[PDB]
């Protein structure tokens, strides 16, 4: 398959009925608020359409037409994909105040704080595990031909298995052709990629540590690159570094990323450097 604009369609909402499941109100439980949306309140909840646990998305009461259809351009995109690694959409309650987006539930929360509250707990394989979800639910989207523009491990959830998806569907996080010339691609989402390896294998630090975006730009003008993360395998480094090649063409693709972290996940001991 391959990825559709939801805003191509003469009428967005359209894009909403062919890519979600309608779910009738009365098979939705909201349980408890999490956290704080763009635009209503992250809860979750249980959904019996075998009762399973969900996230749940609220649409703030008092919203506008453009409020609603942003809100809901979520899972009209969403929808469209289905890969273990990116986050699976439930449906979306619209014929019912207030309007919601299920998605499958992710115990664990967002990766960042997941590994700050979880500082070197994990082996190397773990981590490495991770990644390569990450990679292969990218790959996934780059394939589908569909351009993140914002990964970072904040918009990875985490779920009791330590399976990492995307969702979310930045400076220091973005690459410097995407910043100049806001050229974002695939490629782009690559250098970010690097970005969420550094992230994982550093435990939540933040990138660049408290250095200022202009000062992380002129950093990365200058060659500087990011050093390898505390007890991180070299391998890993290197990885990092081929993500961050100024040419977005010397980068590698996410098909490529995967079988890199396979091979390291197959052969521990590359690992061992």
């Amino acid at each position: 398959k391959i990825f559709i604009d939801p805003f191509t369609f003469e009428d967005p909402n359209e894009a909403v009925r062919e890519f979600a499941k309608e779910i009738d109100i009365s098979c939705v439980k909201i349980e408890q608020v999490i956290g704080a949306g763009e635009f209503g309140e992250v809860c979750s909840g249980h959904l019996k359409l075998r009762e399973i646990f969900v996230a749940i998305k609220t649409l703030k009461s008092g919203y506008t037409e453009k409020q609603r259809r942003d809100f809901l351009s979520e899972a009209s995109i969403m929808g469209q994909f289905d890969h273990p690694n990116v986050i699976h959409l439930e449906g979306v309650v619209t014929k019912s105040t207030p309007v919601m987006i299920i998605t499958e539930f992710m115990e664990n929360g967002s990766l960042d704080s997941f590994l700050r509250q979880n500082d070197g707990q994990f082996t190397v394989i773990q981590l490495v595990g991770m990644l390569r979800g990450i990679a292969a639910g990218m790959k996934y989207l780059a394939d589908m031909n569909y351009v993140h523009r914002d990964l970072a491990a904040r918009n990875i959830l985490v779920n009791s298995n330590l399976v990492c998806k995307v969702s979310d569907f930045p400076i220091r996080w973005t690459a410097p052709e995407a910043i100049q010339y806001r050229k974002f691609t695939s490629a782009s989402d690559v250098w970010s990629y690097g970005i969420v390896m550094w992230e994982v294998m550093s435990y939540g630090e933040r990138p660049y540590w408290d250095m200022t975006n202009q000062d992380v730009i002129n950093a990365i003008e200058q060659d500087y690159r990011l050093p390898p993360p505390m007890d991180c395998p070299s391998a890993l480094h290197q990885l990092m570094l081929d993500c961050w090649q100024k040419d977005r063409n010397h980068r590698p693709k996410f098909g490529q990323i995967v079988n890199t972290l396979d091979k390291m996940i197959r052969n521990p001991n590359s690992l061992k450097a």
